[PDB]
């Protein structure tokens, strides 16, 4: 929608965390980076979807959603690994200056940004909200008692782990879509039984089910009808069944003879 | 079994570059990592492809090649970016100790390893030879004249650029395959004309051409035959034409009526 203020609110963590010399605010910025990367990928995909399919892209540009999601996950692991290495160095070499002031202000900025994002949404968004509250609590802990100093790297560790756990399922879905498995919603067996219940169909040879993206599903089959049947009627009835029951965007059914 | 002897050789790059405190050895190791990942993914993809297709993966596991290639490219950019940042830091902060007493030996190990890989292969092999020779020349310059010190970062920059330029085309091919475009070898127009030249076919509605991997191609169509035609004969002739001319692994042609 109009979530452009999240990008300027991103800048607060980058500079404010620099002054504070903090890593928990870096994990807050990494979570925000994953969110804004998902939003930017969705916007770019929506812009690309209106473009018609060319002679070199026979399906269109519906894989941009999955590619953008994969890129966002890769960048999130970028930041997570960098912060993991930095925190591991920080722990052993216990020589770094952290001031709780800038930490507290930028953590407050982060929690209000998360509240605005939650309002816009109105899951792992609430999970992240909890993570932002944890970072804010760590900021109070550091600022109030400066003698404590290892609060920052431990929060970095826990919240990076939380980020990885939260975005694991998206990685799984993207991987399955890219490897061209059956879509999550659609089961192979219900589709096969639907195909065989068409009057005339005797067997199906090569039933292919795959998804271009989360909402775009394609199908193919090799139905073999009984000789005393009308291929056009059988094909039309099977396509209507697929469209009505499973919402397949495309359905190419080769009708052979038994 | 090329990497059966260059995986241990890769170990010498990491330790040898550690003692030498060098970054050109890191770019040599990055090129070796790209090659290692590429054909290790090839081996893993073959081992996955020998498995049959399940109810979940209706097309089999032929996308593992593309996924492994993408992972290898991502890891190469990992190393390249890390080395870019390290070299940029090393340039303006000109305070580091580099000795050729390990640089020269590790560069020699790298060049003999690259020669052995070229023999095994017996294209970017000549680029790899040139880059390894450049690293070796930088090592000779550093060891012979210790007063020069900025040789390491500049070579790091040039050979990182060489690596990125060399693996750009693989990234482009992987991106096209994942976005489900027409394969490079197969042209949309020749396939369409082949389909329309079948006796009986009037027009094709939805011609879909896409590739599971580099060597696996799939096709679909919606041929609309003449009233006075035999659908089975037309379908068989079209499938045989596709298989013989374009080598399509699968061909699902829906035969409608005009």
């Amino acid at each position: 929608a109009a979530c452009a203020v999240c990008f300027v609110f991103m800048a607060g963590e980058v500079v404010g965390g620099y002054l504070a010399h903090s890593l928990a605010i870096m994990t807050d910025a990494a979570h925000l980076l994953a969110d804004v990367g998902s939003m930017m990928g969705s916007l770019f995909s929506l812009w690309l979807s209106t473009r018609p399919a060319t002679r070199t892209m026979t399906f269109g540009w519906h894989r941009s959603e999955t590619l953008g999601a994969l890129a966002s996950v890769v960048s999130l692991w970028m930041v997570t690994g960098i912060l993991l290495y930095l925190a591991f160095v920080r722990l052993l070499h216990s020589d770094y200056h952290i001031e709780g002031g800038a930490m507290l202000l930028t953590a407050s900025i982060a929690v209000c940004a998360n509240l605005l994002m939650a309002f816009v949404l109105h899951v792992h968004v609430l999970g992240d909200l909890l993570q932002s509250f944890g970072v804010l609590a760590a900021s109070i802990l550091i600022y109030f008692k400066p003698q404590y100093k290892a609060a920052d790297p431990i929060s970095t560790f826990l919240f990076s782990i939380c980020a990885l756990g939260s975005t694991a399922p998206t990685l799984r879905d993207v991987l399955r879509i890219l490897m061209e498995g059956t879509p999550r919603n659609v089961g192979f067996e219900p589709v096969r039984d639907t195909l065989l219940s068409v009057p005339g169909v005797r067997a199906t040879h090569e039933l292919h089910l795959w998804a271009l993206t989360l909402t775009y599903h394609v199908a193919s089959a090799h139905l073999a009808i009984d000789s005393t049947a009308d291929p056009e009627a059988v094909l039309a009835e099977a396509s209507s069944r697929l469209y009505s029951r499973f919402g397949f965007s495309s359905c190419t059914l080769q009708v052979e003879q038994y």
